[PDB]
C-alpha cells in the first residue's frame, strides 16, 4: 500500500519530554497504538481507511518514533510502568473525551487495555490483534523466536539489541510475510540508527513480557486486564492472523472467550499491519461505522 507515513508529526511536552504523534481529522478519537519497535508509522496504510469517522490518533511511545528518548538511559529504565506514565499523560493532554476507539497492537495493547481498564466509561470500542492478551508460558510463546527471546532476557540482550539492533533489524522483518523495502525499513530503523541506549527501548520491551511469572508486576497488571477484557461487554474486534504469532495458542483461545467480540483472520504474524493492512483497516473502519451510526 505504500511507504508514505499518514499525516504529519505534532509534537507535545509531556514531563519535560516532547512526543510525538499523528492526530488527524476531527470527533472522537480513534486511537491507534504501535508497540516494540514499531512507531506511530505501522498504520500508515491503515489509518486512511478510517478517513472522516473520527479523530485519527497514532501515538510514538516515549524513546520510539519522533519521541524523545528518555536519559540517562540504562537497563532501569523504559519499562512498561514507565511508558504507561508518559503515555498517561500523552492521551490526558490530547483531550480524548468519553467515546474513544482503541485500535492496539503488542505493547500497544498491553497499555491500550490497561488504559481501557482505568477509564473504561470512555472506551466505545477496541480492536486488537497479536496482543499481549494475558501472562503466558514459555509453551505458549511462538517456538520460532522463543529461544531469542529467552536470549533477550539474559545478559545476552544487551549486544543482541543495544550492538545489534537485532529487534528492529532481525525480528521485525522475520514476523512480515511478504518484502518491505528500502524506505519502509528505513522508517523503521530511524529511530534506532546509533547503537547504544537508543536502542534500549526494543530490549527493555522483550524483558517486560509477562512470561512465566516475571516481571511480576506486568504479569499482575495484565492478569487484571485479561479478567476484565473477558467479562467487559464493550464492543471489541478481534483481528486474528493466520499463521499468526503471539495471538495464537492459549491466547487466542481466551481471547475468543471476550464478550461482544467480532472477529476476522487476515494473513500474517506478527506485524500483520505490513501483510494485511486494506484487510485490517476495512475491519477496523466497518466495526467504527458500526458502533458510530449516523
Ligand atoms: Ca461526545
Ligand atoms: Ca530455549
Ligand atoms: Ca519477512
Ligand atoms: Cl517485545
Amino acid at each position: 500500500l505504500g511507504a508514505k507515513p499518514f499525516g504529519e508529526k505534532k509534537f507535545i511536552e509531556i514531563k519535560g519530554r516532547r512526543m510525538a504523534y499523528i492526530d488527524e481529522g476531527t470527533g472522537d478519537p480513534i486511537l491507534f497504538q504501535h508497540g516494540n519497535p514499531t512507531s506511530s508509522y505501522l498504520w500508515r496504510n491503515i489509518m486512511p481507511h478510517c478517513a472522516g469517522l473520527g479523530r485519527l490518533i497514532a501515538c510514538d511511545l516515549i524513546g520510539m518514533g519522533d519521541s524523545d528518548k528518555l536519559d540517562p538511559s540504562g537497563p532501569e529504565r523504559y519499562a512498561y510502568a514507565e511508558h504507561r506514565d508518559y503515555l498517561d499523560a500523552l492521551w490526558e493532554a490530547l483531550d480524548l473525551g468519553d467515546r474513544v476507539v482503541l485500535v492496539v497492537h503488542d505493547w500497544g495493547s498491553a497499555l491500550g487495555f490497561d488504559w481501557a481498564r482505568r477509564h473504561r466509561e470512555r472506551v466505545q470500542g477496541i480492536a486488537y490483534m497479536e496482543a499481549i492478551a494475558m501472562p503466558i508460558e514459555w509453551a505458549d510463546f511462538p517456538e520460532q523466536d522463543r529461544d531469542l527471546f529467552q536470549a533477550f532476557r539474559s545478559q545476552a540482550g544487551e549486544e543482541l539489541v543495544l550492538q545489534d539492533n537485532v529487534f528492529v533489524e532481525q525480528v521485525l522483518p522475520g514476523l512480515i510475510l511478504r518484502p518491505l523495502s528500502e524506505a519502509e525499513m528505513a522508517a523503521y530503523r530511524e529511530p534506532f540508527l546509533a547503537a547504544g541506549e537508543a536502542r534500549r527501548p526494543t530490549l527493555s520491551w522483550p524483558r517486560q513480557i509477562p512470561i512465566a511469572g516475571t516481571p511480576a508486576d506486568v504479569v499482575a497488571i495484565a492478569r487484571d486486564y485479561a479478567g476484565w477484557l473477558s467479562e467487559s461487554p464493550i464492543p471489541k474486534l478481534f483481528i486474528n492472523a493466520e499463521p499468526g504469532a503471539l495471538t495464537t495458542g492459549r491466547m487466542r483461545d481466551f481471547c475468543r472467550t471476550w464478550p461482544n467480540q467480532t472477529e476476522i483472520t487476515v494473513a500474517g504474524a506478527h506485524f500483520i499491519q505490513e501483510d494485511s493492512p486494506d484487510e485490517i483497516g476495512a475491519a477496523i473502519a466497518a466495526f467504527v461505522r458500526r458502533l458510530r451510526p449516523a
